[PDB]
Order: structure tokens, then sequence, then C-alpha cells
């Protein structure tokens, strides 16, 4: 259907990219068989590939000499496999009605065709709500996404919380053992904009790589009194764009959970501390736990087991407060430590049954008021925080 | 008096240890066998592993400040040895526990009873030797064609045949035959037996031949090359033994073509890419087909969607038009192994094995109207024989 049949000439380099970006979303085995197709559409002077699985929906637009408009549905994985395995010659697509003739050099393909009238019109895309640099959005989404619950038996934990307080945005995710919070400055579209939504975590992290080009990605939730309404979020920028259906769940109150002051405060090198963790945990005890003895200007981490496999390492910590001994799940620990994206790290303990607080450290800012070992230290502002619960094992 | 203790460079300790755990992997049957055995003596340390089939043993130069031996869990040692800094490592048996120390890293590993470890095999007398890099190349070329399936051994081994001065390697999964011909320096120029060694055990030992620049097979010598039911690869610091396989192996020289009705010659590079591409639509991967005509071949797979792909490339061909079908993996496996610039096919009919062999420089490549009627087999040191394929309706 359409009247004519689609035919075009794309550069392959460009065809292959556009196609993979669309299959990287909506993977899996879609529920209704049709949804496994992608949709190519020639018009104006550009081609648009489109995918849709009812939750997410991607769509790329590449510049291609179309020598005849139309649209066709063709199996999506097959197109992606072929597009990546082809030479680097220009590729000649041409619908011979019911079959797609694909040609690139002396390679010739005859793919079957899916009924382009069972494809259910991918969503529209709410009105722009603001924008921010693409590389910064990526960094910010990775930092927060680690702490998101990967388990499907329970959503809510599976989302990133996006809160907009016009001009600043804050990202937060949590699996119940970690909290990652990122604070951000974007260019809003209505400087009095003010809502908060919950978007599925992977859908969002995936779209943080369609932000390499664009050098400026744009969130589209809605504008004004209808930012919530319109049950979805839209990431656009460069040639790519996507929508993900928002998550209808309430998310931990969460500012309540942060420390106001810390009884102890440490500061060692991230590099060294990671290596030291990956090493003592080899004997870990099914990987369960690593422990940190904090004293004077040194910390001794140590795991050990049912063989009593015992390992320990000592490194120098710029410490302040009374000797403290705390235990962490070693993965949660290194996850947080990778994310700080910094040279060195700063721990903030209340007691040893209460969340440690990791945040980054670049240059000797503070210290400053870190001499008075005998009593509470200030929280101190920061744009990235990782809150890590301490761990317990049974006998 | 005191228990083993020593000082190794880590770089050297880590290598020696991994080489011993790369063999005898899995979950050994008797629990003890999961340990490795460190032994200090003379002025060298030797790690030893053993699983009843294979048995490796590396020897590294280490300042031992006290001789002895201890058994410690093998995977744990390998994990630790690879995760340690680059400082010198201080092992020291505090009897019942091994104290391992490398910088400010300190480990206290448990100890296994070194008297349940069952004395690893002795190693038959040297039978010959050949360059290590050539032995590796030759083992990879022949090993692809070996059957990976355990329901049936025999297909699982490489056939090593020695005809003093020349050795030949052969493996087969029943659909491919790879044969490699080799010149080594024997120990008794009238040496003459043939044995079957498990295929992986041998390919694994083809990487403990990077150093040594000269690896040495030890089956026995004279009238007792067969007897002594095992093979021994040594060289550099490493050495291993593998228990030989007691099976008869396809008669196999019978299966080669004397003459070919057709003979083709195209570029290996182009042909591989072309195969990997048309097989995307392959039909569960089952088959690729080659139409041979004049000076061009058109490969093409297609399916139940009829997913149809095809590509045309230029073949230096000689004989009457032929159309043959191969399993595409078997095909590219063979094609990788030729280790050559270009390839030469040798077809009898189209229900009979093609013959792949390498081509470097215009020695004989069609060479015109030889011609049409039968072509010569032509000697070669590496041959890949690939059965054509059939699918059911």
């Amino acid at each position: 259907v359409g009247l004519t049949d689609l035919t075009f000439r794309l550069l392959r380099e460009s065809f292959a990219d556009a196609v993979s970006w669309v299959a990287k979303n909506l993977p899996a085995r879609p529920a209704v068989p049709v949804l496994s197709g992608v949709l190519l559409t020639g018009s104006d002077n550009g081609l648009t590939i489109s995918g849709f699985d009812y939750e997410v929906s991607a769509e790329a637009q590449v510049g291609a000499e179309i020598v005849s408009p139309g649209s066709v549905l063709v199996s999506g994985r097959l197109l992606s496999d072929i597009t990546r395995a082809l030479p680097n010659k220009p590729v000649d697509v041409h619908v011979e009605g019911n079959r797609v003739a694909l040609t690139c050099g002396n390679a010739r393909f005859s793919l079957p065709t899916m009924p382009v009238e069972d494809y259910p019109t991918l969503p529209t895309l709410p009105e722009e709500t603001g924008l921010l640099p693409a590389e910064l959005f990526a960094e910010a989404i990775s930092q927060v996404a680690i702490a998101a619950g990967r388990d499907d038996t329970l959503p809510m934990l599976t989302g990133i919380r996006v809160e907009i307080l016009g001009e600043t945005v804050v990202l937060a995710a949590t699996d119940r053992f970690r909290l990652a919070v990122r604070e951000l400055k974007w260019s809003a579209s209505s400087p009095d904009i003010e809502a908060a939504v919950l978007v599925p975590a992977k859908t969002l992290a995936e779209a943080a790589k369609a932000g390499i080009g664009g050098s400026d990605v744009r969130l589209s939730l809605g504008t004004g009194p209808g930012v919530g309404k319109d049950g979805l979020l839209g990431i656009s920028g460069n040639g790519k764009r996507s929508t993900t259906r928002l998550l209808d769940a309430e998310f931990p109150k969460f500012r309540q959970l942060l420390p106001t002051e810390h009884t102890a405060v440490a500061t060692m090198d991230v590099a060294e501390l990671i290596e030291a963790i990956k090493l003592v945990a080899l004997v870990a005890d099914r990987g369960a736990q690593v422990r940190m003895e904090f004293a004077d200007g040194s910390v001794r981490l140590s795991a050990g087991a049912d063989d009593v496999g015992r390992a320990e390492e000592d490194l120098v910590v710029d410490y302040a407060g009374e000797p403290l001994t705390i235990a962490f799940n070693p993965t949660y620990l290194t996850d947080g430590l990778s994310s700080l994206r910094s040279e060195r790290v700063s721990f903030g303990f209340t007691t040893a049954g209460k969340p440690a607080l990791l945040r980054p450290v670049s240059g000797d800012d503070r210290p400053v008021a870190g001499l008075n070992g005998n009593g509470p230290f200030p929280a101190v502002s920061t744009d990235y925080v990782y809150l890590l619960m301490p761990v317990r094992l049974p006998g």
C-alpha cells in the first residue's frame, strides 16, 4: 500500500548506524510478531527507520537519496545483521513489491516483506521541556544507573527518578542498598518548570549513547501544567530520537536518608582502593563481604572465610575521627567507587550500622575543618553522592 | 627446622602457575586433585598438576631459602597470583597454612595433605624435537577438523604418525579431514610408529611452545615407542604428559583424490567474507552453495522465508561447470587453516569431497587447457578434505 514502491541509495556507513540504534532498543522477542519488523520510510530527501515495542520506540533519520517514496516493513534483526556485514560500498535498496532487493557491490539480497499496515503508529512525542549537553547527560546517567535495581519481580527500584526544579535537574536511582544522586544544570523551556517522573532505567541509559552526536540532547516531557500528563518521556538530538513510557510508581522519599553530619570522615585514593578490594575479595566467602578497620592514618581491609581463606591489605587513609570498623558488599563498594569519576574519594560514616557516604574529591578543598576528631563534621555540598548500606552475614 | 619457603618474581610465579591450571581444569574427580604442588629444592621451584589423564609441571627460577613441598588449592593460587602487584612475592609455609606476601598484601591460604597427592607420571624417553612455532602452527591446522563430541572418542584425537625424519598429523570429525606433513629431528633415524593423542591436551601444549623455540616429543625410543602408554611434550621451562588414546583411526590415505575433474583457485580473504555474508540468511546456518562456471563463482544461501542472498566473485577455474554445496563453517574453518594467500579446490564429482590446499605464487594454477579431462593431485604439506552437504525437504 502507498501507490508507488520505495527505492533509495544510502551510504551503508550511515545506513548501518541508523539501523542498529533502532534495534538496540525494543530487543527481545516482541509479544506480537509484527513488532519484530522495522519500518523504513522514504520521503522529502531523507529516510527514517522506526521501531516500536509498546514500551519504547526509537526512530533514526539519515540523509539518503530517495529516488522513489514509499514505506516497507522488514525483519529488524536480519536487516541489522546484513547492514553490519556489508562492504563499504553504497547500498541500493529497492522494493520489488512484496520483497526488498538489497544491493551493495556484487552482494545481492532478497528479503521478504512484512505487512506495513499492521504496524501500529509509533507515539508522537511530547513538547520540548529542556536540553543539556550530550556528553554530560551520558556521564550523569551512568553514575546514577549502577544503583538501580535490575530485578523485575519489583519495579520502582527499576527506574531512575528524574526531578526537574527548573534550571536544576536531579537524578536518583536505588536498589535498596545503594542510592546514587546526581545534580545537574540544564537550559529549561519555562524557567518555572517543576515536576518529577520515574523512567525505566535501561531505556534511559541506552539513549545516553545516541548522545555522542547532537552535542546537545533534549528531554521532552511536556511543558507548563502538563509535564506529568502525556504519560511518556522523549529523548531527541542529532539524528536519533526515542520515547519511553513512564513508570507509574512512588519512589523513596530519599533526601531524608542523607547524613547532616558525620562522626568520622576518611579520604584515600580511588585507584589504590579498588585494586585492594578486588584483591582481598578473591578469598571473600562466596564474595559476600569485605571489612575496613579504620585507625589513625591507615585502613586495613580484609576478607576471609570457611577455609578461613584470610587475606588483608593495608593502605594509607587521610582519616579524621575515632577508630571505626565497617563492612561492605565488595561489589556495591566498587560500583560506587567507579562512578565518582574522580581522582580520590571521601567517606562519611555516622555509626557502623548506618550508610556510608561516598563523594568525589579533587584538590585539597576540605579538610579545612577536619582537625576536631572529637566531634561531628559538616555534610558539605556535592553534585554526586553514593550512599552505601553496610552489610551483615548469618553464622 | 622449617617447611618450604621462597622468593619468586611474581611475573615468573604467575606464568608458571597458570600454565599448570590451564591443563587439568574442570572439577577433578577426587578432591585432592584440585591442588597444585609446589616443591623447593636445588635452586628452583616446580609447580605440578595432575588429573589422571594429563599432568603438567612448570619449573621457574626462584631463590628458595628453605626446601620442602606443599599442596595448595590450584584455582585460588592462580587467581591470587594474577591479581597481585608486580613486587616480589614471599611464600612461606607456617606449617598447615601458606603465608603469601607481596608488598602490603598478605594472604593466609589453607593447606592440603601433600601425602594424598599420587606421584605424577615419569615421562618416557625423548623421541625427537622440532621448532616450537612450527609445532603450534601445525597443531592448529589439524585440530579444527577433530571431533569435539565425547559420546565418541577416536574422532576426538589427533593421529600422530612418525616415519623417522617426517611426521604426519591427521584429525577428522567424519566431515573434514585435516592432514599436516612435517620435518623434525628424530632420535633414531629409523623410528616408526603411530599413536592417537586427545586433541585438546595437545593444542593446549602448543602454547607452552613460545619459549623453548624447540619443543620435544617423548613417546619412547626404538621398539618401545608405542609401549609406555603416553606422550610427553617438553621445552623451555614447561613440560606435560597426556595418556594416549587406545583407538583405531580411519585408514585415511585411501580417502584422498588421485586426480580431479575440476580445479578452482580464488582469493582466501574475499572468499571468507563472501561466505560469512551470504550465510546470514543461511537457513539455521545449514548450507552455502557454489555455482562454478568459466571464470566466476556465485555463492548463495536462501531459505524458508526464502531469505535469498548471493555474491559473485572471480575464480581462476578449469574444468566443466560444477555446482556444489558446503556447510559454511566447515568451509571457513578449512579456509582459515590454509594459512595462505589464496586457495585451491579439487573436485571430483559433487557428492564427493572437495580438496582444499594452499597456493603461494603461480606454481600451477589451472595453467590453461591442461586440460578439461582429469588434473593431477599435486603434492602438498597441508590438505583439508571437506565433504559436501545435504538437507531434507
